[PDB]
């Protein structure tokens, strides 16, 4: 399947298998969790011209971060539309990574791909491991 702007999609990570998800637990922190079909689990992807933004099938918040880019900044449901880039992976072209615009720094799964219900996505520099790449596809 293609992405594009406009549809809605679930990220699964390549290592753990869990989903990019909007924790019920505070509406605001992003983790992996199991996939069940939630609008929590499910992102609608926007072409800005020059980047992607990433809204919340649920809430209607953006897929942002926490603070400034860093080697473990959180990511957390923002306000206002937050731009990433999104590349086909080097090694595995199925797979995507999603970086701040810009920078070294792509989605991670935290703990190299902890399959822990609740764990949480960050920020990390870029590298191989597999906990940073990631399939998005249809819900
Ligand atoms: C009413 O308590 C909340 O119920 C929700 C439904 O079970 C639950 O939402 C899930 O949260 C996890 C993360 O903890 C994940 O986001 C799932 O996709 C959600 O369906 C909330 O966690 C429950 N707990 C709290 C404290 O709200």
């Amino acid at each position: 399947t293609q992405v594009s702007s406009g549809q809605t999609y679930k990220i699964t990570n390549v290592k753990a298998g869990t989903v990019i998800d909007l924790s019920g637990e505070d509406n605001k922190s992003i983790i992996g969790y199991p996939y069940h079909s939630g609008k929590n689990q499910q992102w609608t992807f926007n072409w800005t011209g020059k980047a992607w933004t990433l809204r919340s099938a649920s809430s209607g918040s953006y897929l942002g971060i926490e603070g400034t880019p860093a080697d473990g900044t959180r990511l957390v449901a923002v306000n206002d539309p937050f731009e990433w880039h999104i590349w086909r992976d080097e090694a595995n072209e199925n797979a995507f990574r999603i970086f701040v615009p810009f920078t070294n720094y792509n989605l991670d799964l935290s703990g190299y791909g902890d399959t822990t219900p609740g764990t949480p996505v960050q920020l990390w520099w870029t590298w191989e491991g597999l906990h940073q790449t990631w399939t998005i596809d249809r819900p």
